[PDB]
């Protein structure tokens, strides 16, 4: 019990789906229509990326880089499971570099993460993977929430995220941030620092790069839910996808850290394939993290013999941490 500051995503085994037939998915037009433009606009910046300039191209990347971190370091395990402590600087950074993301803002992001943890699998789960894999990559964004998401997600205490002045200040000002961080400024700055013509810097620097963070991070839902191993609990549906650690710079160990969603690594090894918890680690150094709440080794063997597959026995101590 190395974190019981909250408890809102410890796995819940005792609720499982018990409300009759699953009513049918209800479509939402709007946001079909934009995500099909927005990957036909990703798509179309792809056969533009060979006509692009150099700095173009890196800047996509860092920029890439910068919303991942806004969701690994940021989203997913500052505010969602609180596995550490960050002071006001970083916190500032991350809240931006979340802007830049657009995947909701913090409040609404750790709601239907701290619901997927507790309810996993479930109808309250935002994105059950169990209706299959294009409803928990994408499509969960393009129906209506099944109640039990609502209704169970409603009873998960909030009030650590409502008692943050600065996740409530974005809450705020969300809309105009994201126009800002995800579409307008990545758009301008190619545009004008090193002259890259709009069409390129609106299909590549834009379209793509958030079609590409957008992506990476579904597949953390989607992929690292059905294809992987289960080192660790076999019993769940999260998989260790290494492919998925690399595009979602960390968030790949999805077995690990289902089972330890305190793991301020959301992995056993703490840089390996791991540049969030990297990253995490330098803000550290710097005095601006603190608190990095981490497993134990013998809770992690412990768990591995009793509800593991037996796969980990293929990477017992390749790595110190
Ligand atoms: C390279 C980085 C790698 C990162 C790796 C990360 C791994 C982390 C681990 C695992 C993966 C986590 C990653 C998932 C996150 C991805 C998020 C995006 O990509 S968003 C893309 C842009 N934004 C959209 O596209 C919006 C589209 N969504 C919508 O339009 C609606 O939300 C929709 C259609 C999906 C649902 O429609 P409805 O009407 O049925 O539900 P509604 O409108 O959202 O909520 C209304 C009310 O329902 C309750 N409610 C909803 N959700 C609740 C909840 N979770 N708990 C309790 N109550 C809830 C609340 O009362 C809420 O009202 P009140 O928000 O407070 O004003
Ligand atoms: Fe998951
Ligand atoms: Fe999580």
């Amino acid at each position: 019990d190395i974190r019981p500051e909250m408890k809102e995503d410890i796995h819940d085994p005792t609720y499982q789906d018990e409300e009759g037939p699953p009513p049918k998915l209800e479509y939402v037009w709007r946001n079909i229509i934009l995500m099909v433009l927005l990957h036909l606009g990703g798509l179309y910046g792809i056969i533009l990326v060979p006509s692009c300039k150099l700095y173009t191209c890196l800047f996509g990347i860092f920029y890439y880089m910068t919303s991942a971190l806004g969701i690994t370091a940021g989203a997913h395990r500052l505010w969602s499971h609180r596995t550490y402590k960050a002071r006001l600087p970083l916190r500032i950074f991350l809240i931006i570099a979340n802007t830049m993301a657009f995947q909701n803002d913090v409040y609404e992001w750790a709601r239907d993460h701290r619901a997927h943890h507790k309810f996993s699998e479930t109808h309250a789960d935002p994105h059950n993977s169990r209706r299959g894999f294009f409803f928990s990559h994408v499509g969960w964004l393009l129906v209506r929430k099944h109640p039990a998401v609502k209704e169970k997600g409603g009873k998960l205490d909030m009030s650590d995220l409502k008692a943050e002045k600065l996740v409530m200040f974005q809450r705020r000002y969300y809309k105009p941030g994201l126009l800002l961080m995800c579409f307008i400024l990545p758009t301008l700055v190619p545009w004008y620092c090193w002259g890259e013509t709009f069409v390129n810097s609106l299909f590549v620097s834009t379209f793509l790069r958030y079609t590409l963070v957008l992506n990476a991070t579904w597949l953390v839902n989607s992929a690292a839910h059905l294809y992987g191993y289960r080192p660790y609990d076999k019993n769940i549906q999260s998989r260790e996808n290494i492919l998925v650690s690399l595009g979602a710079v960390g968030e790949g160990f999805h077995n690990y850290h289902h089972t330890f969603p305190f793991d301020y690594s959301a992995s056993e090894y703490r840089w390996h394939i791991n540049f969030t918890t990297f990253f995490i680690d330098c803000m550290a150094a710097l005095g601006l993290a603190y608190d990095r709440k981490k497993v134990s080794k013998a809770t992690v063997l412990a768990r591995i013999k009793r509800t593991g597959d037996g796969s980990h026995k293929s990477s017992e101590n390749l790595y110190f941490q």
